[PDB]
């Protein structure tokens, strides 16, 4: 094993890599829902760039968890970034949906590594997830619900009006 | 008695007491509303943060009474501080009508303790009252009242929309 | 339920409510303690302002907590706050051992929210007391004990030269 | 009568100027002890320099009150200022037990002639004294009475190292 290698279960160091394609499946997603907001005939530009943002949030998670994988000696391993789900994300109001359960996947996950981290008696995985994951992810899950009830009171998906002010006002 | 003590008649200390109880329970409704408005089923974020502010604001108005108080010689008492009437508020107009309803309800209160001091003809609890509560609790009234009316015109509580831009063009 | 929540059991929820009580309920004892080395028979202000501060502090506690439960998707549920055990306060030496009792009561409520949020498996919640409440415990408790050693030391409760001396070096 | 003269009471008048002789009375009482505590034999400079600074305060009171006699249309009349009911002041606590005394004075004064203004229904007298003196008067015999406490705690008359404290922590 790696010389720096020490208190790292296996399982950890799999459920890692696992981890890290997740936050680069959750990249990808937002690059889509980007990309969605940015067409001609969707045009919603600030929403656009809240989930182009997102995408790169997500990219940054990946890359750390790469960063954590080496300093404890383990070895990342890499496997195909699925594609979305979607190709089109029918409005704002369905794709702030979508983001929200796309989140609450992401977190479910990081849960499951920190208990996984406890079984193995590993302080150090569990501090890692708790200051750089679980709180920033419980901020943006709630920052995505505050977004769907708005976007609910401003008649979505059936009033425009409401998703343009939404747009122009909220994001 | 006090060694400082002039002029205080022990019913003008009492209703400084209960005053001081009063501005207490008028923080803690206003410190619920905020709370309420911070959900994330109701998420108004500019509401939320008047009613902090304003919670923050008759806590103020406490402590005042309680400097008060010992700067004549009386003795501060403290009760319970009863919860708000309500667990949740409704909508921004329904808060806004509590709100109003609260204002005038320390108003009176206020007023009620000038009354008793010009009874008792005490000039500096006249003078303190005028020049430190009456005209903040008049404009407080005001302003409450001009939002209840924009809120009404704005089609509350059936209109979502007009609610959102409430939140976002008028706190 | 809320559609942000996720791993939240109802058990914490309502102890997070109690907790958030026993915080206002904290800022309110320490509210009587400024009053009370503000009286001119008292006349102690760097002990009266010590005592203030404390009660902003404990304030912001409980704020912090209704955030923390609406971000969880948890509901903010108030009650009655208490008021304080004494309505005198004694000496220096008898309100620092009274606020530090009173530190040793929180700190007891926030190990056994600890003690629950390990036994749901709430890592987010851990990590929450651990990074915002419980050093702050800590450091607050030393500080009252190394105050009441030195209360002592001066000679309270019968040597008012020593607390004079106290108020004027320590606070 | 005077041009500008309008809803002046002779009474009111006359009041007016007996209270601009008895602020000059506390100047030079305040003198006085200024000049008592600058002695090579009493040598409490923080102590004499707090008595003259109240000598100039209570001087800067009395020519606000012949500015306000014209202001109204009476007309200022002096009278002998007596010198002070003693010649020696003891200490640091007789001197300031001797100064609530004279300041609960002065303060009774003011608040005759509030009466007296009242009874003359005369509002912008009343103003003046709410405005200009009556909390002033209030924070003042406060500050006294803290003094006091402070002193006895520090063992006055007797406990010279506590009278030697006070002056180089207290004032
Ligand atoms: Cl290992
Ligand atoms: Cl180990
Ligand atoms: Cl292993
Ligand atoms: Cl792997
Ligand atoms: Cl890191
Ligand atoms: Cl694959
Ligand atoms: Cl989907
Ligand atoms: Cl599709
Ligand atoms: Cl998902
Ligand atoms: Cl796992
Ligand atoms: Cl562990
Ligand atoms: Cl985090
Ligand atoms: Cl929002
Ligand atoms: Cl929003
Ligand atoms: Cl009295
Ligand atoms: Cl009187
Ligand atoms: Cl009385
Ligand atoms: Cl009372
Ligand atoms: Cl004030
Ligand atoms: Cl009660
Ligand atoms: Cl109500
Ligand atoms: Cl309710
Ligand atoms: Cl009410
Ligand atoms: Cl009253
Ligand atoms: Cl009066
Ligand atoms: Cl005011
Ligand atoms: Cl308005
Ligand atoms: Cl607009
Ligand atoms: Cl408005
Ligand atoms: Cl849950
Ligand atoms: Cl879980
Ligand atoms: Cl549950
Ligand atoms: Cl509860
Ligand atoms: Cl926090
Ligand atoms: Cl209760
Ligand atoms: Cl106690
Ligand atoms: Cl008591
Ligand atoms: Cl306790
Ligand atoms: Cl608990
Ligand atoms: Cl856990
Ligand atoms: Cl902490
Ligand atoms: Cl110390
Ligand atoms: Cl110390
Ligand atoms: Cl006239
Ligand atoms: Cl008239
Ligand atoms: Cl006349
Ligand atoms: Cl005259
Ligand atoms: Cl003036
Ligand atoms: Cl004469
Ligand atoms: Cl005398
Ligand atoms: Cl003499
Ligand atoms: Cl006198
Ligand atoms: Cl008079
Ligand atoms: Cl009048
Ligand atoms: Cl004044
Ligand atoms: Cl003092
Ligand atoms: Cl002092
Ligand atoms: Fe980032
Ligand atoms: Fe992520
Ligand atoms: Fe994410
Ligand atoms: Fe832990
Ligand atoms: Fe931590
Ligand atoms: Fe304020
Ligand atoms: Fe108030
Ligand atoms: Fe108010
Ligand atoms: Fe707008
Ligand atoms: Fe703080
Ligand atoms: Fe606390
Ligand atoms: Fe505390
Ligand atoms: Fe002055
Ligand atoms: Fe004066
Ligand atoms: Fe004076
Ligand atoms: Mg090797
Ligand atoms: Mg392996
Ligand atoms: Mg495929
Ligand atoms: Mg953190
Ligand atoms: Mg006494
Ligand atoms: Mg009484
Ligand atoms: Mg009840
Ligand atoms: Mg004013
Ligand atoms: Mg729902
Ligand atoms: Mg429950
Ligand atoms: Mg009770
Ligand atoms: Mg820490
Ligand atoms: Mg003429
Ligand atoms: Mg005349
Ligand atoms: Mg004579
Ligand atoms: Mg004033």
């Amino acid at each position: 094993v790696s010389q720096v290698r020490q208190n790292y279960h296996s399982d950890c160091e799999a459920a890692v890599n696992r981890m890290l394609n997740l936050e680069l499946y959750a990249s990808y997603t937002y690059s889509s829902m980007y990309a969605f907001f940015d067409r001609d005939d969707v045009a919603l530009h600030n929403v656009a760039e809240f989930f182009k943002e997102h995408s790169h949030e997500e990219r940054e998670h990946a890359e750390k968890f790469m960063k954590y994988q080496n300093k404890r000696g383990g070895r990342v391993v890499l496997q195909d970034i699925k594609k979305p789900e979607r190709d089109e994300w029918g409005n704002t109001l369905e794709a702030m949906q979508a983001a929200l359960q796309l989140e609450k996947t992401v977190n479910q996950a990081l849960l499951d590594l920190h208990k996984l981290a406890t079984d193995k008696v590993d302080p150090h995985l569990c501090d890692f997830l708790e200051s750089e994951y679980l709180e920033e992810q419980v901020k943006d899950i709630k920052r995505i619900g505050d977004f769907i009830t708005n976007l609910k009171r401003l008649g979505l998906p059936e009033n425009g009006m409401g998703e343009y002010l939404f747009d122009k006002h909220s994001v």
